[PDB]
This record gives C-alpha cells, structure tokens and sequence, in this order.
C-alpha cells in the first residue's frame, strides 16, 4: 500500500 514489510528493504525502524 506504500510500504514493504521487514523482508525485502531496511527491516529496521528508519523514520
């Protein structure tokens, strides 16, 4: 929807 989940990008908090 607009964000990936922790598996694939940063998984890490970035704000």
């Amino acid at each position: 929807p607009m964000t990936l989940p922790e598996n694939y990008f940063s998984e890490r908090p970035y704000h």
